[PDB]
């Protein structure tokens, strides 16, 4: 959620763009909900990010 200056957690674009996946601040910090055609991936450092599944599935 975009607070004002830094959205916090979503401030680094965890799931990338909105079209890729939406981020929600949770107990653990944040989670990523990828849209139809995208998937969850840990990008090397274990960060929860959203990547393309292929195109639209």
């Amino acid at each position: 959620v975009q607070l004002s200056e830094t959205p916090a957690a979503c401030s680094s674009n965890p799931c990338g763009p909105e079209a890729a996946g939406t981020c929600k601040e949770t107990n653990s910090g944040y989670i990523c909900r990828c849209n139809q055609g995208y998937r969850i991936s840990l990008d090397g450092t274990g960060n929860v990010t959203c990547i393309v599944r292929q195109e639209s599935g």
